């Protein structure tokens, strides 16, 4: 899915989408393609444990420093443990192995923090009709998050803009400075252009996706 994403982005960036005689970004807006999942909160505690996050359906997840993941579903009981090599086990809180009690405890600590203390990104948006965090890194400018369903999210720290890239829909959601959420089909930005702000963010995305590919 990453290879596809990189190709979609390269293709948009090659068409010089901000350099058209008239840019019609609004023509590319596609509400069909609004994603199902995105990361609405996150906490990096990789100094000790890992990266905690919440997805827009209120499921919570941790990627542990040992590259394993534990996910609590929005029902508050179902878990999925994903091992370093991707192997999945389905469990519950009411009846878990004791071997996972540490990780479930940690999971509850992230859950309570995120619930007590953080704002839900895209909270006004209805997603369209569960993945885990494959990986993440932070640059000086942003945090990049790569989900197991192929989605890449990027959150830029200074201005608080976010991009959500989905290679399945070949679509991008931009959350701008005023907290407006607009979703675009990549093939139509290729046709009708976009503003320099979005075009700049997409050039950066292209770059971050080639970092994800060499790791």
């Amino acid at each position: 899915h990453l290879s596809d994403l990189l190709q979609q982005l390269t293709s948009v960036n090659a068409s010089k989408p901000s350099e058209r005689g008239l840019v019609r970004q609004e023509e590319a807006e596609d509400p069909a393609c609004i994603p199902i999942f995105w990361v609405s909160k996150w906490v990096d505690y990789s100094d000790k444990y890992g990266l905690g996050y919440q997805l827009c359906d209120n499921s919570v997840g941790v990627l542990f420093n040992d590259s394993t993941r534990l996910i609590l579903y929005n029902d508050g009981d179902s878990l999925q443990y994903i091992e370093r090599d991707g192997t999945e086990s389905y469990l519950t809180v009411s009846s878990h192995p004791n071997s996972l009690m540490k990780k479930i405890t940690l999971l509850n600590y992230f859950r309570n923090y995120m619930s007590e203390h953080l704002l839900k990104a895209g909270a006004n948006i209805t997603p369209r009709e569960l993945p885990y965090l494959r990986t993440w890194f932070r640059t000086r400018s942003a945090i990049i998050l790569h989900l197991s369903n192929g989605t890449v999210q990027i959150n830029f720290f200074q201005d608080h803009t976010k991009l959500i890239l989905c290679p399945l829909m070949a679509a991008v959601t931009y959350i701008n400075e005023k907290r407006d959420f607009q979703t675009y089909r990549l093939s139509l930005l290729e046709e009708y252009g976009c503003c320099k702000e979005l075009a700049s963010r997409l050039r950066y995305a292209r770059t971050m996706v080639d970092k994800l590919l060499s790791s």
